[PDB]
């Protein structure tokens, strides 16, 4: 009877951030209420000002990452202001049934819904929008998120034993495909509904123009890198709504890492670059063992380098010389 | 001895159907013995009209699933009637020694050959046509299929625990490489020869313009979406002959995955997403919750949505209020 | 304390070979010292006589495989003769701490640099070249090869039992992207300083020109086949530094295949294909049963056979009719 359990309402916080939870529950299976806001929005990409219109969950992308833990009720409220101008919806790889919640949260601007779904799988979801006949221009529009299913008692390693992070991100990954004119200048569009035609015909190309943290180029660099300091240990939630990603951690390694995301399977140990396949999120562990500036980057050093998918930790600490030393730095011969 | 093992002739069924078989063996080895015949055939691929000669096993695109058990003997007879034009043979992943088979079945038009291997390892596996110089261009104009080799006692759980499917499913995958004029509309060629030239061109883009299940845009959607009930233990077999694809059951999970398709290892839990690498057959096992209409799509959702990767599965049966419910139906705020 | 540790120094063999070593560890921890020195070259990768100036850690693409063992310490002397023009580093996915090496390890033409690091985990990793502003260039003009970190006990199965490998080869698999004219030829260049603009331009397409095994289309096909007899154990270490490969050996299997390459985690078994994510080196150990003819492809068969990822195996011994037989030949009906 749901009418008896628990209620909590979780206010989301923007990513890379993820709001406050307990990683082993501390009360039995509640009903967690969360509220999204759809946002369309004029979002600006890269370093040359190139600009798209992006359908965000909440007004980020990626969309903000739940958390909840296994057999908990997720009950989200859906909004939909009258000054977006799209049909959305919301399906959850977390649920089952009604195409992931998709058929029954169909909302016009100006309107609303309230979905329920049993979180009867642990693990970390990928969410997105999916409208009929209009699904890959919404979710490569930025309309997708993640959300963690932990079990009840945490995560554990391979042998059983318990798995604590100190500190959580959440990088979303995402691919663009900007339509451009015939010199290869990138378009730009007044309304959402004027770049459909061209935005189809830029998908089918299957080559993404853009592949990005956190909503643009160098959004995770700088003063905005992730941080963390030796010692620390950190869970990195990846996710990637459409295209196959393969996470890498410059300096590092993964750990523990759940590839596809699912916490009933044992972790991959010692990864050192891990595949996360389109429409998945993946969630790597690790124990920072150095200080200095890390890169986290899609692996395909192309989609990395060129295209955007790179951003940046910042760790303090003492440099450990058993672990790496320059025996004789750069010098001539 | 082979001249003493039991034989057992078996004729295929057209996909996505599945011969019938047992799952757990009820007699020792056998031989045992299929025939397919080489059909090179015009398939018309999509809604406009777009259309290929293709190169089939037995009519199909995909090729028909062959079911046999763990140290059974497979007996292939392979037709290749002089209404063909080419020459072709037959590759089977799940074969020791000689190409798989390839160079042993070497037949032109008007020619026939039988092929015996031994079936040591229980898995999924490809087959498709491979002939000297021209592997890809056979492969990609269909002429692929799948054999899965059953252990002796069935499938099991990661927990060495029975698992057995109701229902049975192959849905094979296929990457179309159509040759294109200069605005882009497809050519079309009387015979495979005419078209072998621009094939290769195409190729060489790594871009394919159609990927389809059972060879055709909307081939399982309408009244030919895949059938269960709430309470049907599902097994869907997937192949891939060249290309990564990531199946997603739209509304549902992957409750056991074998990702690349080998059943000694264990199965992958709680799948929402999966990659089955280019030339690999993967298998997936569902219990189905929920009724209603599914689809069952490669998650780059490009490829599922405008390239045609997508098909339905039609569910019956009561819906379950405490996994998925509608709270608040969407209405103007 | 190092200074007190055994010391030996190791000369690198070029690939598909690799360096004398002992599976089994027979001594404790030592220091294992590498000397590599980077050439720039001009290299001819196909039968058209496609040229490019690549990158070279030791004048080889892939630059050659180290082996050494857990907990084992590495210590590279890295040589930058100024007859080259590039300011070029090195990045060990094996080590932790400063991108891997890569901040500490900068050399212009002229310089020395020597690096030591732990190996502190088990596995087959890549290593590249990764300069600053010019990571994707370099990687993919060919400067990557890969370190394996043994255990000290050796490679076991799923079950801890020992693998003890006869033969072992190693295939660096190799991502080109040549700048063409419009027409579609391959263009030249004096040195790779003229080349640096146009390169940029032909990775951002992400469609490769060339795939290819050991440099070159053919490089392990003809007199330069990797060799083996019936009965013996091989263990083939394949990386691709940049790109998602899918190996496969036409005509075997992965007996036992670690596809992300790490070895405490357990192996998966029978393996038709498998997917190296780019970015990581796999390793496939197998058992030759039957003598003739293999290739070992990426499993994009166009990929395979038209862009040139594709090598032979030759291997000695006696036919086994029971794995497979023709039991009529090719005839005419
Ligand atoms: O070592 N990451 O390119
Ligand atoms: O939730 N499948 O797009
Ligand atoms: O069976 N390898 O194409
Ligand atoms: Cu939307
Ligand atoms: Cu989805
Ligand atoms: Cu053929
Ligand atoms: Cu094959
Ligand atoms: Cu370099
Ligand atoms: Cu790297």
């Amino acid at each position: 009877d749901i009418s008896t359990l628990p209620r909590v309402k979780v206010d989301l916080v923007k990513p890379p951030f993820v709001h406050a939870h307990d990683q082993v529950a501390k009360t039995g299976p509640r009903v967690v209420e969360f509220t999204m806001t759809i946002e369309e929005k004029k979002l600006v990409i890269d370093r040359e000002g190139t600009e798209i219109h992006a359908m965000t969950f909440n007004g980020s992308v990626p969309g903000p990452l739940m958390v909840v833990h296994e057999n908990d009720y997720v009950e989200l409220r859906l909004i939909n202001p009258d000054t977006n101008t799209l049909l959305h919806n919301i399906d959850f790889h977390a649920a089952t049934g009604a195409l992931g919640g998709g058929a029954l949260t169909q909302v016009n601007p100006g309107e609303e819904t309230t979905l329920r779904f049993k979180a009867t799988k642990p693990g970390v979801f990928v969410y997105h929008c999916a409208p009929e006949g209009m699904v890959p221009w919404h979710v490569t529009s930025g309309m997708n998120g993640a959300i963690m299913v932990l079990p009840r008692d945490g995560l554990k390693d391979e042998k059983g034993q318990p798995l604590t992070y100190d500190k959580i991100y959440y990088v979303g990954e995402q691919d663009f495909y900007v339509p451009k004119d015939e010199a290869g200048n990138y378009k730009k569009y007044e309304t959402p509904g004027e770049a459909y035609e061209d935005a189809v015909k830029a998908m089918r190309t299957l080559t993404p123009t853009h592949i990005v943290f956190n909503g643009a180029v160098g959004a995770l660099t700088g003063d905005h890198a992730l941080t963390a300091a030796v010692g620390e240990r950190v869970l990195v939630v990846h996710s990637q709504a459409n295209r196959d990603t393969r996470p890498h951690l410059i300096g590092g390694h993964g750990d523990y890492v759940w590839a596809t995301g699912k916490f009933r399977n044992p972790p991959d140990l010692d990864q050192e670059t891990w595949l996360i396949p389109g429409g998945t999120a993946g969630a790597a562990f690790y124990t920072f063992r150095q200080p200095g500036v890390y890169a986290y980057v899609n692996h395909n050093l192309i989609e990395a380098f060129e295209l955007g998918a790179a951003g940046h930790f910042k760790v303090t600490g003492e440099w450990n010389d058993d672990l790496m030393t320059s025996v004789v730095k750069p010098a001539s011969m």
